[PDB]
């Protein structure tokens, strides 16, 4: 079913929004009634824009799933004529945000990750960032940011729209989680820190850590502990979209905003009328009004795969190092219990299992699985103790954790057999899992998954050489004996590799390598590579071509 991101306003209120509609993701404008493509082929995202202006960037994946880049700028008034920004090289954007007069935006090579400067003069090189970075927002000739830099801890970077550079701002408290400009040219970001979260207010010739203080306490008092995203709206009101425990609230001027249970994200001013982009364990992402609610932007998404799911619950797991890690149920009505069960890992690892809509964790309520997908050490949302758990320690804790799920199910009643599921760092995971625990499960599902560290280095962009240093504190010995591939002499339950071919997140060469490997000491197994896909899918399509195979191997287990 067709889905709708927000991205903000151009055209003065025509709200700009991208669909994972009919096999490909467009962009796509919205007047309140008829929405209007505006790219030709299907797209990959569209550069965050800046309101009312008369243009779109879109970027395309000119290499079939590789992840390179192509930028297009794509004049609103003349929807599905596109002019591919040819003075940048096809890259790895990881974010941008454009402003109808020039565009910057951060790409990562081989060689780098930089944030770019595109204005009337051609292509520049604002600042070399030290590994993923991203563009949160350019007010006047400011360039604020994000970026993870060091210690899976999410750093503050500014730099300049003319004369470019960058100083980078940490907090011994936490990491950052969303920034964005204020009239007073200070850096309102959000602070999270292994205890909760709030808003500080960095300024970026000192860099003051002051905090921000809201006039409604609301948000004040809703004790966020992780903040999704914020901003001010052209009115002046700063959007603030915290969150709790899988579930967000929307705060203008800390005044809470009653919206659709679940999650959201990117608020604006659309008509001058708030609007968002809800999404639930239900209800799959989709762009609502408030606090009204009603859906500007949904999918017709049927009644049974919604009737797929008898439940959900918020279950706290114990954990070995008797840590809590907060679980996501998910009955399967098409299923008993106990029955059948399937722990999904949500990969990142800095990501989460919240109250938003899981493709993989419907489909699999839907096969008659009930679900688990646990928040293990490293995820987002709970803490950034609980993030950066991980770092230095991948398949360790969190696995563990990532057992602590598997280990209530049967116990809890409710799994009659276990298999873990999981799809990049979750395909990763099913692989410890299979390799450290050859027993814990029944069976695994490995997608997009993480094999060996060591060649997924030298296998690298700029952007991915950096990340692993990090999750292994700079250690090979870590991507030796952390890399399940030199752990294949101890695999027992089946698994299924599902993998995109041309994914530059998690290649396929020592995916391969690994299936070789497996063969030798003759594993069973079953492999899937997927034509002409990356990591991501930018097709409707390719959400079943990994989620096929998948279901039948996965039910061929079942029986026995």
């Amino acid at each position: 079913v067709e889905k709708y991101s927000l991205q903000g306003v151009v055209d003065g209120d025509k709200l700009l929004v991208v669909g994972f509609s009919e096999g490909s993701v467009n962009a796509y404008l919205y007047d309140g009634g008829e929405t209007v493509k505006l790219n030709r082929e299907p797209i990959n995202s569209v550069l965050d824009p800046h309101y009312g202006v008369g243009r779109v960037i879109l970027v395309r994946d000119v290499s079939k799933g590789a992840e390179q880049h192509a930028l297009f700028k794509v004049n609103t008034s003349r929807p599905g004529e596109e002019q591919r920004l040819e003075a940048v090289k096809p890259m790895r954007i990881l974010s941008g945000v454009d402003t109808g007069e020039a565009v910057v935006f951060t790409g990562a090579t081989e060689d780098r990750v930089a944030l770019y400067a595109l204005d009337g003069g051609g292509l520049r090189e604002l600042a070399r960032l030290p590994g993923f970075g991203f563009v949160s927002d350019i007010r006047g000739d400011l360039i604020a940011g994000l970026g993870f830099f060091g210690g899976g801890r999410v750093s503050l970077f500014t730099s300049n729209l003319s004369s470019g550079g960058l100083r980078v701002f940490d907090s011994g408290e936490g990491s950052f989680s969303s920034a964005s400009i204020s009239p007073g040219m200070k850096v309102t970001a959000g602070l999270e820190t292994a205890r909760e979260a709030r808003l500080v207010t960095v300024d970026p010739r000192d860099g003051s850590v002051e905090d921000l203080e809201l006039p409604s306490k609301d948000f004040s008092s809703y004790r966020p502990t992780a903040i999704t995203w914020l901003g001010y709206l052209p009115d002046g009101r700063l959007a603030v979209v915290a969150r709790r425990e899988g579930r967000s609230a929307v705060f203008i001027d800390g005044e809470r905003v009653e919206a659709p249970q679940g999650n959201h994200g990117r608020v604006v001013l659309w008509r001058g009328k708030l609007v968002t982009s809800h999404t639930s364990l239900s209800t799959p992402p989709r762009i609502v009004s408030l606090p009204s609610g009603e859906p500007l932007l949904e999918g017709g998404l049927p009644e049974d795969l919604r009737r797929s799911i008898a439940g959900s619950r918020l279950v706290w797991v114990e954990s070995f190092d008797g840590s809590r890690v907060p679980t996501y149920v998910l009955e399967s009505g098409r299923a008993p219990t106990p029955g059948p069960t399937v722990v999904l890992v949500h990969g990142g690892p800095f990501a989460e299992d919240s109250d938003s809509w899981d493709t993989f964790a419907a489909s699999l309520a839907a096969a008659g699985f009930h679900v688990v997908m646990p928040n293990y050490r490293g995820s987002t949302g709970y803490g950034e103790e609980w993030r950066l758990k991980i770092i230095g320690d991948p398949c360790g804790g969190e696995l563990e954790d990532v057992s602590a799920a598997a280990r209530w199910a049967r116990e809890s009643g409710l799994a009659s057999e276990l298999y873990i599921m999981g799809y990049s760092y979750g395909g990763y995971m099913t692989l410890c899992a299979l390799t450290m625990k050859p027993g814990l499960f029944k069976a695994g599902v490995a997608g997009a998954s993480v094999v060996d560290w060591e060649e997924m280095y030298e296998l690298s962009d700029a952007a991915f050489r950096n990340f692993i240093e990090q999750l292994t504190g700079g250690s090979r010995e870590i991507m030796r004996s952390r890399s399940p591939i030199n752990h294949v002499d101890r695999i027992k339950e089946p698994l299924a590799l599902i993998h995109p071919q041309n994914d530059s997140r998690t290649p396929l060469k020592p995916l391969l390598r690994l299936m070789g490997e497996l063969l030798a000491r003759g594993k069973t197994f079953e492999a899937h590579i997927i034509p002409d896909a990356g990591h991501a899918i930018n097709t409707m399509e390719d959400a079943v071509k990994i989620l096929l195979p998948a279901v039948f191997f996965l039910a061929t287990q079942r029986e026995r």
